[PDB]
């Protein structure tokens, strides 16, 4: 039995920060990986996304390059040009979090990780035993796909797992979900040319985001191509001559529910959630809690039921966010290694950019959620809705739309949401505002910054 | 003589702007404006320049097309297409701001105003004579040309106004001066095919600004094919049989000074600087003090030294910007008609955005500033150099730089300095944390954004 000072299970955006920060304070550690180091973000995850995203955002200036006094642009995307070059990204990427590791004297366990029956918490890899006084659980999660049981031939389509795997561009799409996720592949399959169809339980995406934000992208998802199925789910899929044949149920409140038959799919993506990864961690001999699903309990300071065992990140399902697992990770090395006792993540005013066209970005709270935090009587909003400058001489549009949530006499900012050119990189420093309790006056007594579209933001009245 | 609650000399930035807030609070105003409304911003700066700018910034993308799986795209740019659209957009401003004058019913007066020998403060345009106890001059300014007395043939080049009015792009451009104008107007020429040079006193460009953005910046121009031809001015100007042909010196240090002739110049660009547009106003009738250069001088609450003859703007010669004359427009209304006695503008932590490529945000204090205000033993920096995700695939680089300027024990964040692609809507919500006395723990507390350039300034170490 090998003991450390701190033992990750996970190499991941959580694991890896953890474990980096223990070891600049004095920590032995060892990172216990069972498959690519960088995990979810790096693999299939934030990585590789945005790289599609990047992509997809070619094509669309492209769309433009006309109005702008070029000549026009002819053809055909080339998907596996940029899938092997994402691909190899991907793999630096790897070698370099390896050699992270390595030069801050990490240890790297390589194989799947279990908990033992052994009194003392203890882990075995591959017949082999180690152990710690402080053990952190950061296995992340994967995508959820539906039960054939319920669901038959679900097993034909795939997940954002898979996505990262095609070679080809769909010819014809079909994206099941309404969740970021969702939306962000249905716009980058749909800008590269697929015949994209996503298909939602309700009438608007994001439906958990505050109001504006879902109305206005299920909007921007329709202006732009893809064909939003609403109040549709799949009852059924089934393998024909060429491609997939999906049976779906539409049930439009007040009417009479209609089953339609959508032929020739090539990709079915499956974009429902995700499902944490604890169900090979042997938790159970230990009585670690989880709920329902699998996650993993924790306090506010990620500590399980169990002394010196802790979670992290996606397991715990709260904020699925790389930044979320990096600044718990590291909050908790400092709680451990620094004795810092109040050492904790705040999970208020955390930001979230959806990656869609055009994207999102949001911190805080939602209208309703400040109405019901405060009262009707004491929420005030701010909100603007215009034509990025860049639209001006397009025949193609989008808009950007900005709400801005007060409280109180105050007018605190309790929530900032956008959509918009621009709304990807704009976000970050609103986001420290907001985090530093700022009132409208303050944000109202910056100087804009003109022309862009940031200074909208300052100047609502 | 007809009388008003508000006069105001100026259609431009400040002077629209202090209308009408001073209209809504119940002044009877008129603005006088002998040319287009909107002023240098609309008619001939912010607007036509930043649709340029997305111009260039087409060029540029379009370069990558390859690298992204798309075919190569193949040519020529139209510079007349963009300038008609250009135009019109520059247009249809004009007939919203006379419109949003109308609405607030404001009265406009148009032709040329000057101030009269009349003891108590009086305006003449076209024969009338127009009095109020309170008067607004936003004249604005001007571009400034050498005179042929020290310069022959100076008359030959063009400024950005004659920028706006070309028809064609120019083969071969030379562009003289070393600020944001300068760098600006090169780097639109450079990404749209023009063979530009760029003639600079010194060796960097921007030397006011932070230091690691004025060399950051004079290494980019140069990447992206712009000739900067260091320690060099014009002597002479001459018009040859085919172009302009250009006398220059060079004078490095620690060599001997060499005479150069740039043959064929199509377009030869002064970018020197601004004179304050107060020449033809009559201020002497007044005693209206100025400075040498022709600007009004003011205190901090706008006064001249007459009392009832206030000036905002480029005519003050500081902080040439348009929401510098809007804000301190809007302060110096709620002053004179809302009592407000404390109401102005605080002059420091003004953000501003060059539209370079990539494009440079700054708030605050320089190292060198911070350095001399506080001490070198209390000031720390905290710099990153790195290429954004976007160019993890293309061929073609450029880098993204940030420089984050604290002082004291407490490490204030005194200044933000960067230069890369998103720095532009970047910006402002820095600028809203930098004004509210942000510290470094307060950014380092805010939950990053991935995968942004934004998240960089947020995880500094
Ligand atoms: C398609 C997609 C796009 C996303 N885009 C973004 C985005 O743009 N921005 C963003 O902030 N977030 C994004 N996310 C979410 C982000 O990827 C996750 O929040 C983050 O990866 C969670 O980090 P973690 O440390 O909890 O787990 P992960 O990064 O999943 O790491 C878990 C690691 O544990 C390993 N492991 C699991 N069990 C064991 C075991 N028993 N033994 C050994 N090793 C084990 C796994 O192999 C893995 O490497 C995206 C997610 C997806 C799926
Ligand atoms: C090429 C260029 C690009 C720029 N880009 C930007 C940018 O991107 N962002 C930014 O913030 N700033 C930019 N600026 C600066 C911005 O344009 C100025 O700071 C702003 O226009 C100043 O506003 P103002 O009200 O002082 O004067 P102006 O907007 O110049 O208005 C002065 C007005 O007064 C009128 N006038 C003058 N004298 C008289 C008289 N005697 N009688 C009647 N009418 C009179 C003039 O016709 C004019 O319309 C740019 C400037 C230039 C030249
Ligand atoms: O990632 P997230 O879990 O953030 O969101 C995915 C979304 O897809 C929708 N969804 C969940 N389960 C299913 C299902 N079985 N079939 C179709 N859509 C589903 C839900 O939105 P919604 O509740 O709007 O359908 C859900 O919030
Ligand atoms: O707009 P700004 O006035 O902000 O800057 C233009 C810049 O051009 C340079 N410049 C000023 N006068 C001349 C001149 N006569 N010839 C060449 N360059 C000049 C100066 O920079 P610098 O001092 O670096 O030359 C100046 O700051
Ligand atoms: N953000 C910029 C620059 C591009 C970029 O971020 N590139 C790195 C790979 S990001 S995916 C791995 C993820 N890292 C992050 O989330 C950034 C964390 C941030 N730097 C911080 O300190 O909080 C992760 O799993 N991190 C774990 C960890 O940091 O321990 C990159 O080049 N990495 C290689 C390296 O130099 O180390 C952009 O998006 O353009
Ligand atoms: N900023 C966005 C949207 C594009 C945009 O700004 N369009 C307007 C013309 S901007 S040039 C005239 C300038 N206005 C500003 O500087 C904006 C001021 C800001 N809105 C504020 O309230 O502080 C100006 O001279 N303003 C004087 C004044 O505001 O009185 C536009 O469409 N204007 C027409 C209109 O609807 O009124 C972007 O850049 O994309």
């Amino acid at each position: 039995v090998a003991s450390y000072d701190y033992l990750v299970i996970g190499g991941g955006s959580g694991g890896l920060a953890s474990a980096r920060r223990a070891a600049e304070l004095g920590a032995r550690a060892a990172v216990v990986e069972s498959h690519k180091l960088g995990g979810t973000c790096v693999n299939v995850g934030c990585v590789p996304k945005k790289v599609m995203w990047n992509t997809a955002v070619h094509s669309e200036f492209m769309h433009d390059h006309a109005d702008y006094g070029f000549p026009s642009c002819e053809g055909k995307f080339n998907w596996r040009v940029i899938k092997e070059k994402r691909d190899a990204y991907v793999s630096r990427l790897n070698a370099i979090y390896q050699n992270n590791l390595t030069k801050s004297h990490i240890e790297i366990i390589r194989g799947h990780a279990a908990f033992t029956s052994d009194p003392k918490p203890t882990i075995e890899v591959s017949g082999k035993k180690y152990t710690a006084p402080h053990i952190l659980i950061a296995t992340g999660g994967m995508p959820s796909t539906p039960h054939e049981s319920q669901i038959p031939g679900a097993s034909l389509g795939i997940t954002s797992d898979g996505f990262f795997q095609l070679e080809e561009l769909p010819g014809r799409s079909v994206i099941v979900g309404a969740g970021y996720i969702a939306v962000e592949m249905a716009g980058i399959l749909s800008a590269l040319g697929s015949k994209t169809s996503l298909m939602i339980r309700h009438d608007k995406v994001l439906r958990s985001f505050d109001s504006m934000i879902s109305t206005n992208c299920t909007e921007e998802l329709e202006n732009a191509g893809v064909e939003v199925l609403k109040f549709s789910q799949v009852k059924e899929v089934k393998k024909t001559l060429s491609g997939l044949e999906v049976s779906m149920v539409t049930a439009v409140p007040g009417r009479l529910p209609v089953m339609t038959m959508i032929p020739d799919v090539d990709c079915l993506l499956w974009a429902i959630g995700r499902v944490p990864n604890t169900k090979d961690l042997s938790l159970n001999k230990l009585g670690i809690q989880t709920d329902d699903k699998g996650h993993i309990i924790v306090d506010e300071f990620q500590n399980t039921n169990v002394k010196g065992i802790y979670a992290v990140g996606d397991v715990c399902g709260k904020a699925l966010l790389t930044p979320v697992a990096i600044a718990a990770g590291r909050k908790l090395a400092h709680r451990l290694f620094e004795y810092k006792e109040d050492s904790k993540l705040d999970y208020n005013n955390i930001p979230t950019v959806v990656f869609s066209h055009p994207p999102i970005g949001t911190v805080g709270l939602t209208e309703d959620e400040a109405i019901h935090k405060y009262g009707i009587e004491n929420v005030k909003t701010y909100s603007t809705s215009f034509t990025p400058m860049y639209h001006a001489v397009t025949k193609r549009k989008t808009k950007c739309v900005m709400k801005m949530v007060c409280a109180n006499k105050e007018e605190k900012v309790v929530g900032i949401h956008m959509q918009g050119l621009g709304c990807d990189e704009m976000l970050q420093g609103f986001a420290v505002a907001v985090k530093m309790g700022a009132t409208k006056a303050d944000f109202d007594n910056t100087v804009a910054i003109h022309p862009t579209s940031s200074e909208e933001l300052v100047t609502l009245r």
